């Protein structure tokens, strides 16, 4: 009864019960790719605005779907980063995660100079694509295109870019896939952005502000960017939504903070998000 | 040689019979069936308190007279579904939906099946207008006084429990119309999505000396803690065998050397759980 989209861009029929949970549709996928480490994964969907939105594995997804997706198609992808790819045990957990990464930085939700751009695909060309050959490099150049197709307008720009990747390719020859990708992710871990998810909404004096998870807490972005602020998880006493308000309670303060969101459906959302990634890293630290 | 049995029905009625001998469990639920003309019987088994008071299906190939005398308190055998379906719409005659509406209400007002007083107040409406029909064939609603709406336990509060009951006859008003199978799939559609619907689980000790609830569900084995340290399923496809060994249910994990041992009170216990865990996995497997 459903569609799902790979993180390798491959669109997979499920034939799974009508009442079926997310978690259920979400061991499926796992048991097809052989993911055995399933915890880090779950699916997201387009809601009726276009916005993505994690499932609630502990739901029935059908209804769901028919309720709040335009579309009853789900993607598969990581929904809790971990400070350090090498906690994750099994080949193909590293690759899926790897190639949820590539989606990260070509997608922007990590931005990358050009620099980085560059650096990252020397090592991703070498785990795609093996040792360097000077005939398929050149074939490559035909065939596809190395950067996203907006990212460098100029051509003398782009051609550049192009062969500095190319002599990286040559400087990683010998290098199995696994590691490369290994040391992808391992860049790709210190940037900034990684593991993060924010969303807009207004603090208690109606200033305009992003929230979101991080790694260490949730964090607090003003349009000053004078003072970012994180909540660290291990002061966080107590998180709440009700209504519109997404809202914190710390250990150190009898006062608590307040974030109005756009929606009391999407303060609810931001508020189960956070608490399931407060439990992750409270096991994962 | 003969027994002075007794059935409680679905509709909590107590009928009396003898019991021969040679009297076997699946011939006593063929006559239940018979009587109510359930053609849909599979669903559906007997179960009686043991000798410890724990609920224990009958085994329907034996003689059920044996079964009573080694295991029961009284001679009292209870019908009631032993396989719940995961929607009640693939349920097909009119008259096993019934029989799963009185077992679904059963469940709720036992309190088998945890619900809100929100929950209670919107069952109770759908299940007074299907019990009753339109609250305007009579010439007074005081019938809601005189039957239990809500499951006890919980409910202590005397005006919480006048405004709830206001409640259930201004929604009974609103349902008007409703016909009696409509209401009725309404209440089970409702009680389906229910936490603990379908759950059933027998007493054992986990390898760390700790007190479990083990039973069957769609996804597999699932092993529930009282104390509430963390409800755990293992998953079937990763159970590569299962088995009663001496007092101990076991699962042989696939893809490991893992066995998850679980101690039971007795030899029989083991292989009772083993044999309805194994009939649930192939009720579940008949199921897609």
């Amino acid at each position: 009864v459903a569609r799902i989209q790979l993180l390798n861009n491959e669109f997979v029929e499920f034939t799974l019960s009508v009442e079926s949970t997310g978690q259920e549709s979400l061991e499926a996928v796992a048991q097809r790719l052989e993911l055995r480490e399933v915890t880090y994964f779950s699916l997201w969907y387009y809601n009726k605005q276009n916005q993505r939105r994690w499932v609630d594995l502990e739901k029935p997804l059908k209804k769901q779907l028919d309720k709040y997706a335009l579309e009853p198609t789900v993607y598969f992808g990581v929904v809790f980063y971990v400070p350090s790819v090498s906690q994750l045990q099994q080949e193909i957990t590293r690759y899926q995660y790897y190639l949820q990464l590539k989606k990260d930085i070509l997608e922007g939700s990590i931005p990358c100079t050009l620099e980085q751009a560059i650096q990252l695909a020397g090592l991703a060309v070498q785990a795609d694509f093996g040792d360097f050959d000077q005939y398929e490099s050149q074939d490559f150049l035909q065939k596809f295109a190395l950067f996203p197709v907006g990212w460098l307008q100029d051509e003398k720009v782009l051609e550049e870019a192009t062969q500095k990747v190319a002599l990286l390719h040559q400087k990683y020859r010998g290098l199995t896939a696994p590691d490369a990708e290994m040391l992808y992710m391992q860049e790709v871990e210190r940037m900034d952005g990684y593991g993060e998810e924010s969303y807009p909404a207004k603090d208690s004096q109606g200033s305009d502000i992003s929230i979101g998870a991080c790694l260490e807490g949730i964090f607090v972005k003003h349009k000053n960017g004078r003072h970012p602020v994180v909540f660290r998880w291990h002061d966080i006493a107590n998180m709440s939504h009700n209504k519109s308000f997404f809202a914190l309670e710390l250990a150190n303060k009898e006062e608590t903070i307040q974030f109005q969101t756009e929606d009391m459906e999407t303060a609810k959302y931001i508020w189960r998000l956070c608490v399931a990634r407060h439990k992750f890293y409270r096991l994962n630290q």
